[PDB]
């Protein structure tokens, strides 16, 4: 059900993430590197384990998670969140919550390409991922 997700995918287009970062408290210079790092995303799952990273030259991360069962992440920002990942009209729908405080991680297959839409406030991010050989 998740599987046109996985593999290794390359940022190709970005808008409003300046946006979103500074909707959710990151600094200017934190700010001011990540509008110029292009990540690499990479999911892959094992049964009904999803790993998720993401590698950059500024920050990388990593998740592993079951989808539909809560857990707990610590944020590129260093967030505390409580996660949950479901698949949702065919979108994998990554939901944070902490301090009452709510953001989707909204990912969609469209004519190949990965679209994350990144939504938090009223702040509303779109990125494009291409998908590496
Ligand atoms: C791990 C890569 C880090 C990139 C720099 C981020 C700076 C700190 C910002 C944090 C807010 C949360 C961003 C989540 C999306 C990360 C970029 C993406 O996956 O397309």
């Amino acid at each position: 059900m998740v599987d046109a997700f996985l593999g290794t995918w390359k940022l190709v287009d970005s808008k409003n993430f300046d946006d979103y970062m500074k909707s959710l408290g990151v600094g200017f210079a934190t700010r001011q590197v990540a509008s110029m790092t292009k990540p690499t995303t990479i999911i892959e799952k094992n049964g009904d384990i999803l790993t998720l990273k993401t590698h950059s030259t500024f920050k990388n991360t990593e998740i592993s998670f079951k989808l539909g069962v809560e857990f707990d992440e610590t944020t590129a920002d260093d967030r505390k969140v409580k996660s949950i990942v479901t698949l949702d009209g065919g979108k994998l729908v990554h939901l944070q919550k902490w301090d009452g405080q709510e953001t989707t991680l909204v990912r969609e297959l469209i004519d190949g390409k990965l679209i994350l839409t990144l939504t938090h406030g009223t702040a509303v991010c779109t990125r494009t991922y291409e998908k590496e050989a």
